[PDB]
Formats: structure tokens, sequence, C-alpha cells
């Protein structure tokens, strides 16, 4: 029994799964292990037990957490029904609290009992008055004793009245219930029993907690101190960046084991937005187009092109060899009317482009002047209508014929040289919305904790209102008029006659970088000027989102029509009148971010709603989620180094970056992948965004929420793995064309995740490393990301929260010469090259050590921050690390020595030539010195020997002036250093003790030994690190 109950203790548990009988039951039960018993003395020990329990009762609010009623009681004298087992050598009661059952004794099949007291399948339980019995029943609540009062309790009370009546209480009141219990200590038999149970929740309304975080919602990193000023606040005013995960707590008393939520996410800004848009087709009768215009088709990203609209009365166009047929058809009130739908462009295409799916015209009927329309058809009647190409060669004009109604008339068409690309600027009041699904589980009822993304890849809706307007002339036979929406689009009426229809119209798509064309909307408007009691001029038409796919624009939705009238009697008049306009677009799974973030509604200012539906049981909560949006630039920073750091293996220059937004789930090394799928949400389905915790890709298939669900064979799985090469390095594999839809918290990899269209990113982002002089970068062309592995580090004791992200990655560098011309296998040692998770290694040769460097470049993972700070190249941060030049000595350790000493000591004094101990220098030939060090070790590579220098010349300058120079042959070298070692005085010390011999120095000259030589010595060295030359003396003396 999960959590345990005690030596001599009490301990409660909430009945639960499938086969428990009815809600609000609780059972007790008291460890009656320490003691013996027997059917014979049973009655005298379940008695004893029983009399001595306690239970509290409570009505609080959800939300709040106050105590709102409590109720504190005891068993009856007799009434009760309690049992006993001699295999688990418990004694136990159940009660039942709220409705039914709340005065009535229910029975509680033996079966399911057991699976918490497995005795009751070894042997039946024992009754009161000591017989064994087959079935086991609830106490019920209202038969128990207040003991305030000495009294049954009352119908009267508020707490027994609640629990009675918890169906609609819950929600309409916030009401929650909670049970607790308590064993007043009591000896029997020379043992003793105590304690008090953990309290069980009854019932509560399904809601977002909101102790202790106030706003429902938290981000782990806030609350924590790593985010400066915003952590005071983490409380009661959330953050999160674009694209990651933030944390949330629901209760559900309903549900058992694993549930689907579903949640609708609703994005909003203060104060109206500034909008771009462009034009796509423009739709008119073939009175309204100008007598002629120079005009050329444009491009969208997706390839689809713009396009013009031609109504007419007669059965064809005709342009002298080229004849046109319709696109489609359609009557009003008998009136037959036909479009033709061209593309102008580089030549006359006999055959198809491109299409409109379906397509509504919208008139003032005569009836009532109340807007009405209809679908354009083909002539056999199906919906999709062509549109073809027609054209030629720059500066080409073609000449159009048609009629409206009775008259003839003709349009000139100049093909244009450049394409006509035409924008509309708007300030819009704008919203959006959204919706994501996850399958929770929990370890504690009825605690459900979880994390959602703060932008789901998948369908968004972005929409808002504004205004349509007319100014308006009146004649006796005719009126004219123009209309001005989207604040800067405006379309004519050529003067309408009495009795006569005419249209125009526009559909307009954004104008961003890769979004343009794959989105629109279609206003068509008819007009229409008649005479009853008054002149009457009338406006109708529709308002119809649509979308663009392999060639087809077709209707997503189509919304309810606006209308306008203006009335007159008087002959000559002018008017004005005004209507609200809707206007919505619909974006696609890869384009989704990129999207919000073009439009505006992503950035300081954003603030979003939350609510929760449960798929098992149908339940929306009674109350909303709230948090904000943030967007933060990157930084880069070095703890100060020394020329300490680059002596010896176990020595290092740390480098650490600050980036925030590439902190995606907050759990270091956790990763999740999502797709797009239909989720159950209330009463209807929506496209939404599935996230799924792990390595691996998947195709889903059916509606989420219901048992058509189903997940296939994972289309890739990513890891991280250890790879050839000298160390191993540790680097990404997986399908690539599948790694936007992965999230991770490397930025070596991290920029892809909602950030590519048509196969390829948008931002270059992450981590450069460039190194000299042996020329070397990272990346090569020819590697895939996420080339190195790369990990935030990790909060500590302290914090609150431990183990979870900080945003600062932390990054190690060695510098080194020694383990150049090293082997493994076939490899040799040069260049740059990945260890471990975050170290690099530079290894160069001897001399070209002193000035060596790499600069490191950070770039932003996180489109919210390219688009926001391009400007001033805050995206993008750099930093240098280089190897300083160190003060290098040769001495003897006294200005004099006696020719009485045999030998004397020479000191050879330089950082970069010290190691671990033993190393030492040979010497030999001409002057040659050869560094060896058995003990340098650097992540399983050692150290070879090394040519660091050489012994230039040995002198002495005699009593009158005269120098002689010995030459350096091999006898000389021989004579002069017999121990022709130096040895490494401490470990990583850069000092070296030589020994030269005085006795030789006497003999190898040829000289008088002590007669004539008082004499100089000076000796000279030089190194190849430094490239300086070392140069010492000594005065020999002796006895005058
Ligand atoms: C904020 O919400 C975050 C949601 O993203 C939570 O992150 C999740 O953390 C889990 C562990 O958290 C525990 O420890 C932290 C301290 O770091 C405490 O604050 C928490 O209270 C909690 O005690 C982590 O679970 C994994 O690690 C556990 C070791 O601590 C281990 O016992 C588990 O078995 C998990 O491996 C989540 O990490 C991911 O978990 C999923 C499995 S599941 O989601 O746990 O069911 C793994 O996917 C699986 O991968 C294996 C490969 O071996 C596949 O075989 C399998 O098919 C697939 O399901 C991921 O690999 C693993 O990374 C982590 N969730 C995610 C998605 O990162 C966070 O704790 C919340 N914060 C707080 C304060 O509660
Ligand atoms: C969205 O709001 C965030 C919260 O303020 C902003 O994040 C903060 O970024 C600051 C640097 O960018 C600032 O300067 C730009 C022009 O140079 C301009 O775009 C904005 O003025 C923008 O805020 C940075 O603040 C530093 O610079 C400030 C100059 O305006 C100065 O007031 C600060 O004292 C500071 O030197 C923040 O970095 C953090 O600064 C903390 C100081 S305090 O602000 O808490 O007092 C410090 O404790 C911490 O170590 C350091 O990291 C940075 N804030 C955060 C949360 O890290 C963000 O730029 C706003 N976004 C937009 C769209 O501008
Ligand atoms: C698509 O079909 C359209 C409909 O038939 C064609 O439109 C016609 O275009 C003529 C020009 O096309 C010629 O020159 C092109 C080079 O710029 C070449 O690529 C074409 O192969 C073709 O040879 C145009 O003729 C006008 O321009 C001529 C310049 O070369 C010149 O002859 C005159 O200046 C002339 O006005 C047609 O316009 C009409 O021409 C009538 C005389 S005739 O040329 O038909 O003999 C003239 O009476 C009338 O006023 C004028 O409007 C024009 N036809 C119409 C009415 O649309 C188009 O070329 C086809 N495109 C391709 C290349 O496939
Ligand atoms: C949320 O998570 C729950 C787990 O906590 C999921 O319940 C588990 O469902 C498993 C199959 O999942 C697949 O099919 C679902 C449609 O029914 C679909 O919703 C899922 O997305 C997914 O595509 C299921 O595993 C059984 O079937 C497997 C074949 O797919 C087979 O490999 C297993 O051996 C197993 O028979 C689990 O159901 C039950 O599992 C018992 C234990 S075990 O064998 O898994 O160890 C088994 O004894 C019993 O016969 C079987 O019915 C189930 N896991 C558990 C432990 O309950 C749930 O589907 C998720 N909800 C959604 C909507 O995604
Ligand atoms: C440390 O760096 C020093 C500076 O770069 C290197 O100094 C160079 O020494 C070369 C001789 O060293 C060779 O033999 C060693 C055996 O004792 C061996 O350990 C070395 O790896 C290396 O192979 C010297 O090269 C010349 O002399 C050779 C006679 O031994 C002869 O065979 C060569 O053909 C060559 O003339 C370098 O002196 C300069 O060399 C120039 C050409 S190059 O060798 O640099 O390509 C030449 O144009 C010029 O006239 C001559 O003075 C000398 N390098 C420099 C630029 O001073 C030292 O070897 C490195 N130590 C190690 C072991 O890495
Ligand atoms: C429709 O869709 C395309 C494809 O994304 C887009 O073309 C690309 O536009 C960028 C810059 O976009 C902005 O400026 C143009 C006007 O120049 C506006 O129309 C847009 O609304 C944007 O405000 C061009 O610069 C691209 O050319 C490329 O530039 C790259 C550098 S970049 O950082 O500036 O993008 C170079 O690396 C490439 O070599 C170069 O091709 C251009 N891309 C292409 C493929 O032509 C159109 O502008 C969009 N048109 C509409 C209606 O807005
Ligand atoms: C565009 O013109 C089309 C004709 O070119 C119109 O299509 C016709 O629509 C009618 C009424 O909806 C439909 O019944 C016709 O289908 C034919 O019906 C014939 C019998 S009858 O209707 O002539 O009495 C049958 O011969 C046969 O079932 C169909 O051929 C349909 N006509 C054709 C030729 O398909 C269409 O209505 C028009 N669009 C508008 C809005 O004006
Ligand atoms: C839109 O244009 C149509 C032309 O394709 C008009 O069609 C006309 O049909 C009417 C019957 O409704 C018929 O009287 C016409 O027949 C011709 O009459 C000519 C002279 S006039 O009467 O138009 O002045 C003669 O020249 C000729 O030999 C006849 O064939 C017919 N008009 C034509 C010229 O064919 C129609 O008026 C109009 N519809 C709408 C919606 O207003
Ligand atoms: C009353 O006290 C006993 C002393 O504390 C204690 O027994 C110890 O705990 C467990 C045995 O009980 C658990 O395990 C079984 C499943 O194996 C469950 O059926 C049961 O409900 C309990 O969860 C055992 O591991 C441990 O060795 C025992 N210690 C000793 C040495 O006595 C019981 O936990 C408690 N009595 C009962 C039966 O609940
Ligand atoms: C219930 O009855 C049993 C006897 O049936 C009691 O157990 C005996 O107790 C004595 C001392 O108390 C022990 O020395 C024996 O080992 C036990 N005998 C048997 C037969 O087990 C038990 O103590 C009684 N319990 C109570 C509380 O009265
Ligand atoms: C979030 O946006 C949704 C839009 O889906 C809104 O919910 C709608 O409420 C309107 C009336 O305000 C009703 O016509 C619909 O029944 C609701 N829509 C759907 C599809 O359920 C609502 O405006 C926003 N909700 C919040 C949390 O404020
Ligand atoms: C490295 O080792 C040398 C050993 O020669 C140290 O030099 C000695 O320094 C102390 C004081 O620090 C003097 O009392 C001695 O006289 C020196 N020895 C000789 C032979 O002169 C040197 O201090 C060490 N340096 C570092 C950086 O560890
Ligand atoms: C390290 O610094 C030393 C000292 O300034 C430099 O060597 C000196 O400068 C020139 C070389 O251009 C020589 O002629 C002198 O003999 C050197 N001076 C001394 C004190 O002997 C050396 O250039 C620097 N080393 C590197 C490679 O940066
Ligand atoms: C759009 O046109 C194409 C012809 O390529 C056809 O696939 C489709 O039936 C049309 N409209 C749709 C998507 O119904």
């Amino acid at each position: 029994l999960t959590p345990p109950v005690s030596a001599g203790g009490i301990q409660a548990y909430l009945l639960t799964g499938s086969g428990a009988p009815a809600s609000g039951l609780v059972l007790f039960v008291v460890n009656v292990s320490n003691i013996q018993v027997s059917s014979s003395n049973v009655t005298n020990v379940i008695s004893t037990v029983v009399s001595n329990i306690q239970i509290n009762a409570k009505t609080e609010n959800a939300q709040t957490g106050a105590t709102t009623g409590s109720v504190t009681v005891r068993f009856p004298t007799s009434g009760y029904n309690a049992y006993y087992d001699s295999v688990d050598k418990v004694v136990f009661v159940v009660v039942s609290f709220l409705y039914p059952y709340t005065t009535t004794s229910v029975n509680i099949p033996l079966s399911y009992l057991s699976k918490y007291l497995p005795g009751l399948l070894t042997a039946q339980p024992y009754d009161e008055t000591g017989a064994q019995v087959t079935s086991v029943s609830s106490t019920p609540f209202g038969s128990l004793i207040d003991t305030s009062t000495g009294q049954q309790i009352l119908g009267t009370n508020p707490v027994l009245t609640s629990y009675n009546s918890y169906t609609t209480q819950a929600n309409t009141n916030m009401q929650e219930g909670v049970v607790s219990g308590t064993l007043t200590s009591f000896t029997l038999g020379g043992q003793s029993f105590s304690g008090s149970t953990v309290p069980v929740i009854l019932y509560a309304p399904f809601i977002f907690s909101n102790s202790p975080y106030q706003a429902g919602l938290y981000n782990p990193m806030q609350v924590n101190g790593n985010l400066g000023s915003l952590s005071s606040e983490a409380y009661y005013h959330p953050v999160i960046w674009g694209r990651a995960l933030i944390n949330t707590t629901l209760i559900d008393t309903y549900a058992s084991g694993s549930v689907p939520f579903t949640f609708q996410l609703n994005y909003s800004v203060p104060g109206p937005l500034t909008i771009n848009m462009a034009q796509l087709a423009w739709i008119a009768s073939i009175n309204n187009l100008p007598t002629s215009f120079t005009y050329l088709s444009y491009k969208f990203s997706n390839g689809y092109e713009s396009f013009l609209g031609i109504i007419s009365n007669s059965t064809q166009l005709t342009a002298g060899a080229l004849t046109i047929n319709p696109s489609g058809n359609f009557t009003i009130n008998g009136k037959k009317f036909y479009v033709y739908l061209l593309v102008v462009g580089s030549t006359n295409s006999t055959t198809p482009v491109e299409y409109v799916t379906k397509l509504v015209v919208e008139y003032p009927s005569s009836t009532n002047f109340l807007p009405q329309g209809v679908t354009v058809t083909t002539s056999s009647n199906k919906y999709t209508l062509p549109v073809y190409e027609i054209g030629g060669p720059a500066g080409t004009t073609i000449t159009l014929t048609g009629n409206w109604y009775s008259t003839p008339y003709t349009v000139q068409i100049t093909v244009g040289s450049t394409p006509t690309l035409t924008n509309y600027v708007s300030q819009i009041l704008l919203k959006a919305v959204a919706y994501e699904g996850i399958n929770v589980s929990t370890t504690q009822s009825p605690y459900y904790s979880t994390a959602i993304l703060s932008t789901p890849p998948s369908e968004i809706s972005i929409t808002g209102s504004s205004t349509i307007t007319a100014q308006g002339k009146l004649t006796a036979t005719s009126a004219s008029a123009t209309v001005n929406l989207l604040t800067n689009a405006t379309l004519t009426y050529e003067n309408i006659p009495l009795t006569q229809y005419s249209f125009n119209g526009i559909i307009v798509t954004p104008g961003y970088a890769a979004i343009n064309g794959t989105t629109a909307m279609a206003y068509v408007i008819g007009a229409l000027y008649n005479k009853t009691s008054d002149y009457v001029l009338s406006f109708a038409g529709s308002q119809e989102p649509m979308q663009v796919m392999n060639n087809n624009l077709t209707e997503v939705t189509t919304l309810a029509p606006f209308g306008l009238t203006l009335l007159a009697p008087s002959v000559p008049a002018t008017e004005t009148g005004t209507s609200p306009l809707q206007l919505e677009f619909f974006t696609v799974p890869s384009t989704s971010y990129i999207a919000l973030v073009d439009f505006g509604l992503w950035g300081n200012l954003t603030s979003v709603t939350v609510s929760a539906y449960d798929t098992v049981n149908n339940k929306l909560s009674v109350n909303l989620g709230y948090f904000y949006g943030i967007v933060i630039p990157p930084s880069i920073s070095t703890a100060p180094y020394n020329y300490q750091n680059f002596i010896c293996p176990n020595n290092y220059v740390t480098v650490t970056i600050y980036d925030p937004d590439a902190v995606l789930d907050p759990y270091p090394s956790g990763s999740f992948t999502t797709s797009s799928l239909p989720l159950k949400y209330g009463n209807m389905n929506i496209t939404g965004a599935v996230i799924f915790p792990g390595s691996s890709v998947y195709n889903p298939s059916g509606v989420f929420g219901y048992s058509n669900f189903n997940k296939g064979a994972a289309v890739t799985t990513f890891t991280y793995t250890a790879q050839s090469g000298p160390f191993s390095p540790v680097a990404l594999t997986g399908n690539t064309n599948y790694l936007s839809q992965y999230a991770d918290n490397n930025p070596t990899d991290n920029y892809y995740f909602i950030q590519t269209v048509n196969g390829m990113p948008v931002l270059m982002g992450g981590l450069s490393i460039v190194a000299s002089p042996v020329s070397a970068s990272l990346p090569s062309s020819t590697s895939s990301p996420g080339f190195m592995y790369l990990l935030p580090s990790a909060a500590q004791v302290p914090s609150p929260l431990p183990g979870m992200a900080t945003p600062n990655y932390n990054l190690n560098i060695y510098i080194t010469y020694k383990i150049d011309g090293a082997t493994v296998g076939n490899n040799m040692i040069n260049g740059l090259y990945v260890a471990s998770q975050n170290t690099l290694i530079y290894v160069v040769p001897n001399g070209s050590f002193v000035g060596s460097n790499i600069k490191l470049t950070y770039t932003t993972t996180d489109y919210a921050v390219l688009h926001y700070f391009y400007s001033t190249g805050q995206y993008k941060v750099f930093k240098t690390v280089s190897v300083p030049n160190v003060t290098a000595n040769l001495y003897f350790p006294s200005s004099t020595t006696p020719l009485y000493q045999l030998s004397v000591p020479l000191y050879l004094s330089e950082p970069y030539y010290g190691s671990p101990l033993p190393t030492y220098i040979g010497l030999g030939t001409n002057g040659t010195s050869l560094w060896n060090s058995p003990n340098y070790v650097l992540f399983g590579v050692s150290a070879v020997q090394q040519y660091l220098g050489f012994i230039k010349s040995i002198s002495v300058t005699l009593s009158n002036g005269t120098t002689v120079v010995i030459p350096l042959t091999t006898s000389n070298m021989q004579t002069l250093f017999p121990q022709l070692v130096g040895q490494e005085l401490q470990a990583c010390n850069g000092t070296f003790q030589f020994g030269i011999s005085i006795t030789g120095l006497e003999k190898l000259l040829n000289l008088n030994v002590q007669q004539l030589n008082n004499s100089i010595l000076s000796v000279t060295y030089h190194d190849y690190v430094t490239g300086e030359t070392l140069t010492a003396t000594t005065k020999l003396v002796a006895l005058s």
C-alpha cells in the first residue's frame, strides 16, 4: 500500500479504479499487526479500535484556499459496520461521504477491495460479533455524531448540506471538499497506537491551480534567479519566448489513468497595428475597366500568378484572330452574364494554368434591396473554373471586345516590361487563436502536471475588423459613386443607369517575405441604381477567405454578407454612408511562427489567455490561465586568463554564452517532437499541434481524442552518438529532412525547429569557430547540424527548483604544441578538433604557438531576435582567445664563482617548457637540445620528443682581454657537461638545472690552470618558442 501505514498507525485511501462501486468513498486502516488476535476475542479488539477514531470534514474555495466550513465527528456506539482481516492484520472501515449513499449503506464486492487488502482473497474478513462474512459495506456519514454537540449530525449543518449537494456546488461556488482523520492515542495489551492521515480530496471543479503560482502557469527559470529583474514577479506575471515549453498544473477529480487534454490559446495586443497587403486579383464589369492601361501579372512565393476578371453580356470576347471563351456563367433574375479569367503574360496559352475552385458574386435584390448572391459555375455546372494565360513580347498591345447590356465596349492592354506588384497599407484591430494537445499521466491524483508550447506549429487564424464607406452623386437618370476600404484601396463606379447592375472587387494577400500568395480573401461588390418613392443607390458584397494549393484557389469558409443603402427624392444630391467589414487569414504548419512574428502579434507587448478541455469525461475549465511574451538578445563573456592557462594538461580557458531564447525544454538533455492533426475540442473538431516527448517523429492517423487515433512506426529517431577520429566526438544523427519538427537545447541544431520553408532555413544561427595561423574552421561545408554536443548548465541546491536549465552555456578550450605529431593509427594530430562534450582542442607547431588564437562568433537562434534587432546588429556577438608572450632567462646562481669548484649550476627558466614530472632536456652535437616528458597525457594522446632550442656559443675572456670561443665538438660537449641532461625542479614550473664542468673548462682550454686564469665565462642559448636569445655570465676567480 502506497503511501505506507506505520507501526501502530492509522492511514486512509480514496477508493478508485474500475469496479469501485461509488464516488466519495474513503477507506481507513489501522495497522493492528502489532498485537495478538483470534475469532474468540476479536469483538473486543475491533470495538477497542473504532471508539478512538475521529473524522474531520471541510468545504473550501478551490482558487483562494480559504476554509468556508469545518465539522468534526466520531463513530456512534452501535449501527456502524467494521471489519477485521487475520491475514493482512488490519482493522478497517469505509465511509461514504457524497450523494447518494450519504445516509444508506452501499455494498462493496470483496474482489475490488482486495486490490488494497489481498488477504480478502486469502480468506473471508470477520464481521463485528466475530463471524466470517462474504461482503463489506459503508457506514453512512449522516449517522455520525458532532463532537462539539453530543448529538447525531443535523440536516441544517453547512458541511453535510454541501456534501449532499456537490454536483452543482463545485462549479457554482468554486467549492472543494476535503477529509482527514486521526486516532486518539490509546493503550491496548501493553502496546500503544497513534496517528493522523494525509488529507484526501473528495471533489473539486476542473481548474487551473492558483497556489503558489497565482497565474496558473510559470516559467521555472524566472522562479529561480536567472533572468534579472523579472524574477521579482515570477508568481503573478509569467513570461516566455516564442518556441519553448511553459509549465502548468491542473486539478481533475473526475478522471482516472492517463488523459488527453486539448487547449485553446487567444493572443492579443493593445491598440491597432499597421499591416501590409498585396493585390492578387481585380474583378469587374467591362464598363468599369479603363479604356487603356499597362499591365503584367506577378508571381508569388508559392508560384501562383495574379489575374484579371472581366464580366460581360456577350458569349465571347473577340480580338481579331483570337477568340476567348468564358471561364464560367451565372444569371440575375433571368439576365445572363459570363465571367472571363485572364493572366497577362508570355504567350496565348491554349490549355489551363490555374483555377478558382468556387467564387461568389453578390447583388442588391430588387425585391428588398437586401443582399443575395450565387456561385459562378462552368457550362456543365461543375464548380472549378479555368484561368488562361495570354500575351506576347514587351510593348505588345491587344484590344479585347465585349458588350455590357446593349452597348459594345473595347479595352486595350499593353504588355508591360516589369511585373505590376500593387500594395495596400492598412491599420487593423487584429487578434489570433490556436489549438494544441498532449497526453498527461500522473503519479499523484488529482494533480496533473505538464508543459505546453508557447506557439503551436499548426493552422492559426488571424482576424480583424475595419471599415467600408461610400461617397455618392445622383442625377435624374443615373448615379456616380466611389468606395474606400483597407485604408487606401479605392474602387470607382462608371455612372450606373436606372435598372442596371454593375460590379467591381479585389482579392488580397499579405505582403510579407515567406507567406506571400499562400492565403487570401475575396471581396466583390455588386451595385444597383433604381427608383421607388426615392431614388435608391445600393451596394451588396461577399466577404470570403481562401487558400491556394496545387494551382487551385479555394473557399476555406464563407462569411455573412454586408450591405449599404443610400436614398433621396431630390434629383440633384450628394450622399454618404458606412459599414463594418471583416478580414480572416489562415496559416499553414511550417509557416506559423514566422507569420505571427511578421504580422506583429508576437513581441514584448503580447498577452495570451488559455482554457482547457478534458477529452475523456468532456469538461471545460471554470477559469483561465494568463501569460505574456518576451524577446531577448544574446551576450558572450570569459573568466580572466593569464599565462598559467596554457602551461599544463589540466588547465583551460572558459567562455560563457548567455542566450535564453535557445532553451526550448526546461530539463537540460530533454527532447520533444511535434506533428499536426485534427483534435477534439468541445462540440467540434479543429486542426492543432500534438506534442510528443522523446527523440522520434510520427505521422499519426485518425482524430486525437477518439479510438480512431493511432501513431505508426517512427519515421526517424535522432540521436547523439560517439564517432570516429582522434579523441571521440559526440554528434547528431538522423534524417535531416525532418529536422524542423524536432526540439532540443543545442544551439548548433535548434535553429531548425519551426523555421524551415521550401526545405531551407530562414536563419543561420548558432556557433562558428575560426583559428589561426594553422588554417582551420568548424563547421566544414560537409557537416551535419549538431556537429558538437553543447548543453546549458543546471541549477544548484539553494535554488527552489534544482536540476532545471540556466541560460548559460559553458565551453572549454585548450591550445597546445606538446602533442603535435602524435598519431592514432593512420591519423596525424594537426589543427582544430572537437572532444568530449563542450570541449575544443587546437594543436599547433612549436614556433607557431605564441600569438596563436581562436575567434568565436555567436548568432541568435530565434527569428524574433533577428526581426526586432536587425537594425543595430545586436543579434550577433564575438570573443577572441589568444596565447600571450612570456619572459624567459638563463642564469648562473652568482656573478662570481671560484676555480676551487669542480662544477657549477646554470639554470634555464621558461614557463612554456614546464610539464608533469619527470621531464628532461638532453643536449648534444652542435649544441642541440631535446625535450621529453612521459607523464604528459591529454585525452589519451601523449607528447613526443620536441626540439625547442640550441646552445649558440661558449666563451671565455682571459686576464689580458684575449677571448677564446670553445668549438662545440662532440668531445667538448662530452667533457664540459658529463651530466648531459637537465631536469625539471618542480611540477609545471618553468625551470631546469644544467651543470657545467669547471674542472673540464680548465683542461678544455689547455690553459695554465690557475696561474693566468683570472677569466670571465659567457654563454648563450636560442629558443624557438619566443624567438629570443638568452645569455649568461660569471667571473672565474682564484687566490691572488
Ligand atoms: C516542467 O515541465 C517539464 C516538461 O518538459 C518537465 O520536464 C520533464 O522532466 C522529467 C524529469 O523531471 C524530474 O526531475 C526534475 C529535476 O530535473 C524535477 O523538477 C521534476 O519534478 C521531476 O522529478 C523528465 O523525465 C525523464 O527523466 C527522469 C529522470 O529524472 C526519468 O525518471 C524519466 O523516466 C524520464 O526519462 C522528462 O524528460 C523526458 O521524459 C520522456 C519520457 S516522459 O515524458 O517522462 O514520459 C523521455 O521520452 C522517452 O525517451 C525514451 C528514451 O530512453 C523512449 O524510450 C521513450 O519512447 C520516450 O517516451 C525523454 O527522453 C526525456 O527527456 C522531462 N520532459 C521533457 C519532455 O523534457 C519538468 O520536470 C517540469 N518542471 C517541474 C519543476 O516539474
Ligand atoms: C523586451 O524586454 C526585455 C526586458 O527589459 C528586454 O531585455 C533586456 O535587454 C536589455 C538590452 O536591450 C535593451 O537596449 C536596447 C538598445 O541598446 C533596446 O532594444 C531596449 O532598450 C532594450 O531594453 C538589457 O538591459 C540592459 O540595457 C538597458 C538599456 O536599455 C539598461 O536599462 C539595463 O540596465 C541593462 O544594462 C537586459 O539585460 C539585463 O539587464 C539587467 C538590468 S535590469 O534591466 O534588470 O535593471 C541585468 O540585471 C541582467 O544581468 C541583464 O541580462 C535585458 N533584460 C533581460 C530580461 O535579460 C528586451 O530587450 C525587450 N525587447 C525588446 C523588443 O526591446
Ligand atoms: C496573341 O494573340 C493576340 C491576338 O491575335 C496577338 O495580338 C496581336 O498582336 C499583334 C502584334 O503581334 C505581332 O508582333 C509581335 C512582336 O511584338 C510578335 O511576337 C507576334 O508574333 C506578331 O507578329 C498586333 O499587331 C500590331 O502590332 C504589330 C507589331 O508587330 C504591327 O503589325 C501593328 O503595329 C499592329 O497594330 C495586333 O493588334 C492589331 O493589329 C491589327 C493589324 S494585324 O497586325 O492584325 O495585321 C490592327 O488593325 C489593330 O489596330 C491592332 O489592334 C494584335 N491583335 C489583336 C487585335 O489583339 C498576339 O500577337 C498573340 N501573341 C503571341 C505572340 O502569341
Ligand atoms: C496516452 O498514453 C497511454 C499510456 O499511458 C496510452 O495507453 C496505452 O496504449 C497503448 C497503445 O498505444 C497506441 O494505440 C492507441 C490506440 O488504442 C493510441 O492512442 C496511441 O497513440 C498508440 O498509437 C497500449 O499498448 C498496447 O498495444 C500495443 C500496440 O500498439 C502493444 O505493443 C502493447 O503490448 C499493448 O498491448 C496500452 O494498452 C494496454 O497496455 C497493457 C500493458 S502493456 O502491454 O502496454 O505493458 C496491456 O496489458 C493491455 O492489453 C493494453 O490494452 C496503453 N498503455 C497502458 C499501460 O495502459 C494511450 O493510448 C495514450 N492516449 C492517447 C490518445 O494517445
Ligand atoms: C620547432 O620549430 C622550429 C622553428 O619552426 C623548427 O626549426 C627548424 O629546424 C629545422 C631542422 O629541424 C628538423 O630536424 C629535426 C631533427 O633534429 C626534427 O626534429 C625537426 O622536425 C625537423 O625535421 C631547420 O630545417 C633545416 O635543416 C635541416 C637539417 O636538419 C634540413 O634537412 C632542412 O632541409 C632545413 O634546411 C629549420 O631551419 C630553416 O629551414 C628552412 C626551411 S623549413 O625546414 O623551415 O621548411 C630553410 O629555408 C632555412 O635555411 C633554415 O634556417 C628550422 N626552421 C626555422 C624556420 O627556423 C624546429 O624543427 C621545430 N622543432 C620541432 C621538432 O618541431
Ligand atoms: C514573396 O516571396 C519571396 C520569397 O521569400 C520574396 O522574395 C525575397 O525577398 C527578399 C527580401 O524580402 C523583403 O523585401 C522585398 C522587396 O525587395 C519585399 O517584397 C518583401 O515583402 C520583404 O520586405 C529579397 O531580398 C530576396 O532576394 C534574396 O535576398 C537574399 C538576402 S535577404 O536577407 O535579403 O533575404 C539573398 O541571399 C538571395 O540571393 C536573394 O535571392 C527575395 N528572394 C527571392 C528568392 O527572390 C518576395 O519579396 C515576396 N514578395 C512580396 C509580395 O512581398
Ligand atoms: C451555367 O449554365 C449552365 C448551362 O450551360 C447551367 O447548368 C444547368 O443547370 C440546370 C439547373 O440547375 C441543370 O438542371 C442542368 O443540368 C441538365 O439538366 C437537363 C434537363 S433541364 O435542366 O434542361 O430541364 C438534363 O439534360 C441533364 O440532367 C443536365 O444536362 C444544367 N445544364 C447543363 C447543360 O449542365 C447553370 O445553371 C448556369 N449557371 C448559372 C448559375 O446560371
Ligand atoms: C445582352 O446582349 C445580347 C447579344 O448577344 C442581346 O441579345 C439579343 O437578344 C434579343 C432578344 O432578347 C434579340 O432581339 C436580338 O436579335 C437580333 O436583333 C438585332 C437588332 S436589335 O433588336 O438588338 O436592335 C438584329 O440585328 C439581328 O438580326 C437579330 O439577331 C439579340 N440581339 C442581338 C444583337 O443579337 C441582349 O439585349 C442583352 N442582354 C441583357 C442582359 O441586357
Ligand atoms: C504494519 O507494520 C509492519 C511494521 O511496520 C509493516 O510490515 C512491514 O512492511 C512491509 C509489509 O507490508 C507491505 O507490503 C505488502 C506487499 O508486499 C502490502 O500488502 C502491505 O499493504 C504493505 O504495504 C514489509 O516490506 C516489511 O518487511 C515489514 N516490516 C517488518 C519487518 O515487519 C506493515 O507495512 C504495516 N502493516 C501492514 C500489513 O500494512
Ligand atoms: C486475544 O486472544 C489470544 C488468545 O486466543 C491472546 O493471545 C495470547 O496472549 C498471551 C498474553 O497476552 C500470550 O502469552 C500468548 O502467546 C497468546 N496465546 C495465543 C493462543 O496466541 C491475545 O493476547 C488476545 N488479545 C487481546 C487484546 O485480548
Ligand atoms: C477565445 O477565442 C474564441 C474563438 O474561438 C472565443 O470563443 C468563442 O466565443 C464566441 C462569443 O464570444 C462564440 O460565438 C463561440 O462559441 C466561441 N468559439 C468557439 C469556436 O468555441 C473567445 O472569444 C475567446 N475566449 C476567451 C478565452 O476569451
Ligand atoms: C620555480 O622553481 C624555482 C627553482 O629553481 C624557484 O626559484 C627559487 O625561488 C625561491 C623563492 O620563490 C628562492 O628562495 C630560490 O633561491 C630559488 N631557487 C634558485 C635555484 O634560485 C621559483 O620560485 C619557482 N617559480 C614558480 C613560479 O613556481
Ligand atoms: C616576445 O617578446 C620578445 C621581447 O620583446 C620579442 O623578442 C624581442 O624582439 C625582437 C624580435 O622582433 C628581437 O630582436 C629581440 O632580441 C627580442 N628582445 C629580447 C628581450 O630579447 C618577441 O618578438 C616576442 N615573441 C613573439 C613571437 O611574439
Ligand atoms: C483545382 O484544380 C485541379 C486541377 O489540377 C484539381 O486538382 C481540383 O479538382 C481543383 N479544385 C479542387 C481542389 O477541388
